[PDB]
């Protein structure tokens, strides 16, 4: 499957794709504002995510530091990113169904919109001003705006025992992002689409 992955902010953001414990296509690739970067990930990927990193360093080995979404300090990212991140999560062609979201249950750092762009289904949006509007005790120096389980560890924040329900905090992010993944109990805000579609992630949808 394609995924093309804009950047329509005004700054620079370093985009990143990892399914966890390997890089999707290169793993990550500076995008200057209004640029573009379009990879091929293999069908039958569970669990791939897309983030957008700000405020990086790298030298030219590919080594460095993000100040959110920091991948264990390489440009290319094999491992997922440090919170806070939005995040655009895919499964592909599972029993002939492709299945994406968005989700803040770790965090947010950019405004997103994950749309495919082949026929037979949705796409979700996370674009409120999540930062500006974070609570105090959730806010990050370096940027963003933290989910409770990564600030407070508690099993209610992060349903360590599979139970869990909404919390202030939670409400917070799904009062301005009802489309997004706010805790890990959520009510899904999954979109099913046909196996084997195409999509976009566009990072700042609304600048």
């Amino acid at each position: 499957a394609t995924f093309e992955i804009v950047n329509r902010c005004s700054y620079t953001v370093w985009a990143a794709a990892s399914k966890g414990d390997a890089a999707l296509d290169a793993g990550g690739r500076q995008l200057n504002s209004g640029e573009s970067w379009t990879i091929n990930v293999e069908p039958g990927t569970k669990g791939g995510k897309i983030w957008a990193r700000t405020d990086c360093y790298f030298d030219d080995s590919g080594s460095g530091i993000c100040k959110t979404g920091d991948c264990g300090g390489l440009l290319r990212c094999k491992r997922f990113g440090r919170p806070p991140t939005t995040l655009a999560e895919f499964s592909l062609n599972q029993y002939g169904k492709d299945y994406i979201d968005i989700s803040n249950i770790k965090g947010f750092n950019v405004p997103m919109d994950f749309s495919p762009t082949t026929r037979g289904c949705r796409g979700v949006r996370c674009a409120a001003d999540i930062v500006g509007q974070c609570p105090a005790k959730l806010k990050a120096p370096g940027g963003g705006c933290n989910d409770a389980c990564t600030v407070f560890q508690t099993s209610e924040y992060c349903c360590t025992t599979g139970k869990c329900g909404p919390t202030e905090y939670s409400r917070f992010f799904k009062r301005l992002c009802p489309d997004a993944f706010s805790y890990v109990l959520d009510k899904p805000t999954t979109v099913t689409c046909p196996g084997s579609s195409n999509y976009r992630v566009t990072f700042c949808p609304t600048a």
